[PDB]
């Protein structure tokens, strides 16, 4: 694996460890070749959009890789765990937790000075599935 890809496979593995009964992730090069490609025609507006493709998905703008999984990890401050399930500031956390998630594969580019890195992780199988959220977001162990 490349530097990038090693570094942030490593960040998701560090957080995923922290929770109960919650298998680390695999790089997969399919997933970041679909990733590379929607960050290599990403138009730097600042607005974070998903891609709308098959898998689970991650977006950061202004971070690089491991940062960006770190920003994501800490929506955990939002998750309540007595009620389970989505808001729009904790669905980076469940994703980067989710326990049926088996791979990932990410992508960046740069924006330039203003802006900074785009990040984009698609992850297979996809998380957040509604309903799902109990059996695949386990608490701190
Ligand atoms: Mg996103």
């Amino acid at each position: 694996l490349s530097d990038f890809a090693s570094s942030v496979l490593a960040e998701h593995n560090k957080k995923r460890a922290l929770h109960k009964d919650t298998p680390a992730l695999s790089w997969s090069d399919t997933l970041a070749s679909y990733a590379q490609d929607y960050a290599d025609n990403y138009d730097c507006s600042g607005t974070l959009t998903h891609s709308g493709g098959p898998y689970g998905e991650n977006l950061a703008l202004g971070y690089d890789g491991p940062a960006a999984v770190d920003a994501w990890y800490n929506e955990i401050s939002n998750y309540d765990f007595s009620n389970p399930g989505f808001s729009s500031n904790t669905g980076h956390f469940t994703q980067v937790v989710w326990k049926s998630t088996t791979q990932v594969g990410c992508g960046i580019k740069t924006c330039g000075g203003a802006w900074g890195d785009y990040v984009i992780c698609s992850y297979d199988p996809a998380g957040n599935y509604e309903g799902e959220y109990a059996d695949n977001v386990e608490p701190l162990a």
